[PDB]
């Protein structure tokens, strides 16, 4: 047979484990897990690997109503067991539908199938009730997961066209509200504030804030210029880095502005820590504090196209600048034009289906020039998926 | 670190692998197909690999998109290079969009990246192009993915009950269409008959037909007795596999029932090679040809839960039996109670989505009794997932 396949295949999981295995502080790591996802489709062959699709959606799915149903959090930590009867009694979910999902997620997935409807955590299933992954992957599987299988649907209603808006798209689609923005629509419904702002809190791949220098740029300046202001902070996480990072500072003003939702979820949490609250909406005003350090978004501009609503909100920050004093920073992901991972490319598709998208370096260039805004510099450690691109007033 | 976790399993990979490159005609190649896998959960960590779920969902959706749009046909096979440009050129796809969509199927995905904007078949991308694969795939991509993703809003309208049935359920909350089952919300719209009848014809696995005596039980059968009836015979492959099995054979019946939108698709083709197409509903009728060698079901009892349909179908046939001629054959997957596999787990889910499922030998054993059934005997070939339920009148 073609059994020549497999060892070739593992010879080069072999071969880029050694390499792995006696680098320092990238390309190795990520070469082996490519290696290494070859053997598995080499090994099952091209067309039951078509079948690959099916297996995942059902494993997706099937995760996705455990962890609602309450099971990750009835079972044992530390791989002690537990019975399908004694689950369903904790959490009412039917014990068969519970036995018929657990299939999906034993054989390989997360968790152990111990003995006959009797199964256990592992630590794969355990990282689904940590904070990054526990505030992620609800919201993304209860509002983001049917919309991106629809992707399909919305662009053959238009022959395959970019019809693609931020209020038009495979979300509204899907969630029928066309018209609504993916916030708007969510915020509408009060219950989803807090995960909703869980999620936002989601970091899962650790962002570098020590990227660019905050303590030269903001203690050089003087007064009512010294002041840093985190549009669309949300929780504030960002601002608080900074803080951390500078403290080498005076009485420095810092602001996290963000929808009203999301400022009452956060408000006293950020008082508290010393920053000041603000309620503002960079599509229907003009952005307020004027002449600052440095305006910051991160990991705002993926959820825009660049028009309307990426011009408008530079827009609208031009408004309360200083030609020379104040600078604009786009914290953001920088995809490579070649070479994409699937860190990219699935953070960028699931914007796709609410209108956003994660922008290339030249795509970064095309929103700068459309805002009449000059490129300073581009801030990239690589190794990192994420510079900030720095800019001023032409 | 813990790059002590790679070693360990790429040991086992090692292992298993050489196991499975001398062994014969299985547990071993099962057994390597799992150690890679948890090499790459193993290399990726906990908390990372939590989001392989999301990554998934994407691939699933851009693998759907491009086949859909084209993308797959005009691409020239053997891995011959075309550029977006000249891609987005023959498919009308939105060249931005294709661009975006081209990264969730390349790093890993079946597709090759060849370089900026140029991209490559392989034999993995390729396989969507066959006849089980091209079947199959669009269809449950456009039904049943969307609802298989909707489980979990469907039970938690029940609050985790089994509230399922087979005209309410994840498929008639999805495709908003509560009372109609899954056959007939699909053969309503004519257009959809031609896939669906091709997406039934699918056999990736390849079903082994040998696996009871064809030859033996037919040709002992004198006069009208000697006739074999292939319910929800669809294509009719399942027949045509029977005789050409036993040719051994005098003038024999050979019937294939099914839908009429069904018996129109392949009516001719199977008067050609020489088979009765018989119109049937095994729902609103009872079964017409009477007194036969054995009624046989194919992939049929898996598309219904055991009462109400389950029993009226075997009910609707036990009117045209003969209590010690005639004979009942369901051919189905027999799951195993410990160790299921995926390809297991995606069958039996996707079902549940529509109030199908697969069953258990105990599973089989209770639809029997509760239809007043005597199991004669179950078929299997183990290292072989489907077997024969041969039944009797009590
Ligand atoms: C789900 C709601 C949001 C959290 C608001 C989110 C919006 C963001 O702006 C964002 O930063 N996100 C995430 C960051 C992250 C990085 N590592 C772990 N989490 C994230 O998962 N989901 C989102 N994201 O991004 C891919 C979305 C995709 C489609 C719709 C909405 C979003
Ligand atoms: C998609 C429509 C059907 C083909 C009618 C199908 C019904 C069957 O009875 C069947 O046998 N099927 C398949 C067999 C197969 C085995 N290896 C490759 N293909 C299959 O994929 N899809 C289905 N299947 O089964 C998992 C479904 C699941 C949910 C809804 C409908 C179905
Ligand atoms: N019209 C809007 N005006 C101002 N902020 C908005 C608007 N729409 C959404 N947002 C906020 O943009 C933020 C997107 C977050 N994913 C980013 C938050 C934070 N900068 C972070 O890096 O995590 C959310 O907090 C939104 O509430
Ligand atoms: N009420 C019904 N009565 C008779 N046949 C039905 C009914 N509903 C669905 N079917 C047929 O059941 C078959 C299910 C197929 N997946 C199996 C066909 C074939 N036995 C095979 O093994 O491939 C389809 O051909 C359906 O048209």
């Amino acid at each position: 047979a073609q059994k020549i396949a497999v060892q070739k295949d593992v010879d080069e999981v072999v071969a880029a484990a050694q390499r792995f295995l006696h680098g320092s502080g990238d390309e190795a790591k990520v070469d082996l897990q490519k290696k290494a996802s070859n053997l598995v489709q080499t090994i099952r062959g091209p067309i039951p690997a078509a079948l690959s699709s099916m297996e995942d959606i059902v494993k997706v799915a099937s995760l996705r109503t455990l962890f609602e149903a309450g099971v990750f959090h009835a079972m044992p930590k530390g791989g002690a067991s537990m019975t399908a009867s004694e689950i369903s009694a904790q959490t009412g979910l039917d014990k068969g539908i519970l036995i018929r999902l657990m299939r999906a997620v034993t054989p390989l997935g997360p968790f152990h199938e111990v003995g006959e409807e009797e199964y256990a955590h592992t630590p794969f299933s355990e990282a689904y009730l940590t904070a990054d992954i526990a505030g992620c992957f609800p919201v993304m599987s209860n509002f983001i997961f049917g919309p991106v299988l629809q992707i399909c649907d919305f662009l053959r209603q238009n022959n395959w066209k970019d019809a693609i808006t931020t209020r038009n798209n495979p979300f509204t689609l899907a969630h029928n509200c066309p018209g609504e923005t993916m916030f708007e629509h969510l915020y509408k419904n009060s219950k989803n504030v807090a995960p909703v702002t869980k999620a936002e809190a989601a970091d899962v791949d650790q962002i570098a804030m020590d990227l660019y220098p905050w303590e030269e740029r903001l203690s050089d300046a003087k007064g009512s210029n010294a002041t840093l202001v985190d549009i669309a902070g949300s929780h504030g996480n960002g601002t608080r880095a900074i803080m951390a990072l500078a403290p080498k500072l005076n009485g420095c003003r810092f602001i996290v502005q963000d929808l009203e939702p999301v400022i009452g979820e956060h408000s006293q949490a950020l008082r508290a820590e010393g920053i000041e609250p603000q309620v503002y909406d960079f599509l229907k005003q003009e952005q307020p504090v004027h002449g600052a350090s440095i305006y910051y978004f991160r990991r705002v501009f993926h959820d825009w196209p660049d028009l309307p609503e990426g011009k408008k909100i530079l827009d609208n920050t031009r408004a309360a600048m200083s030609r020379e004093h104040s600078r604009i920073l786009i914290h953001d992901i920088i995809v490579p034009e070649i070479g994409a991972t699937m860190s990219h490319a699935w953070q960028d598709l699931s914007l796709m289906a609410i209108g956003g998208m994660e922008r290339t370096e030249k795509d970064f260039a095309r929103l700068l020039d459309i805002a009449g805004l000059a490129l300073v510099k581009v801030w990239r450690k690589p190794g990192d998926m994420m510079g900030i691109i720095e800019a001023r007033l032409k």
